[PDB]
């Protein structure tokens, strides 16, 4: 079949059955396939849109990303220079950087970096923290005070010169 409406959008079924195509009088683009996958294309945008059964949507955008939106409520984008940003109902926003580093921005405006060596940074309004894989915390505050936390359980502050003020364990 062909239908042409009066308004000049066109309705065709592929010559194999199998495609219904719509071209509508806006320059835009939808196909449907035999498992109801949607295919659209949004010509002012230049961007393609896909509709899953399951409710799945990818986007694809002319600059190259791809942002798809899960039935949990999460979006992962993934941007042209290929850093995967993950965002989550709950309001966290997790980047995958190519080298596997992991920035996450948090809710309460914190930011966590997570290396692949294992380190990870935590960055607060009040503090910028470092933990390591054996359990030691470094610490630095705004006021300059720094604390380590060794795996012991001890514990040290300093002031901001370097002098000792703390220095206390089990």
């Amino acid at each position: 079949r062909l239908v042409v409406f009066p308004n000049g959008t066109r309705k065709e079924l592929s010559a194999d059955g199998q495609t219904v195509k719509v071209m509508f009088f806006n320059g835009d683009v939808k196909h449907t396939m035999p498992d109801q996958r949607v295919i659209y294309y949004y010509a002012e945008a230049q961007t393609t849109h896909i509709t899953y059964p399951d409710g799945m949507e990818v986007l694809q955008f002319p600059n190259n990303q791809t942002e798809k939106h899960f039935p949990d409520g999460r979006k992962e984008i993934t941007f042209p220079d290929q850093t995967v940003k993950t965002l989550h109902p709950d309001g966290r926003e997790e980047s995958v950087l190519t080298d596997g580093t992991i920035i996450q921005l948090n809710p309460d405006g914190s930011k966590v970096i997570q290396f692949n060596t294992g380190q990870r940074e935590i960055h607060t309004a009040d503090f910028k923290r470092r933990e390591y894989p054996d359990g030691t915390v470094k610490t630095v505050y705004s006021d300059g005070r720094q604390e380590t936390q060794y795996p012991t359980g001890r514990v040290r502050l300093k002031d901001p010169q370097g002098k000792v003020i703390m220095d206390t364990k089990a």
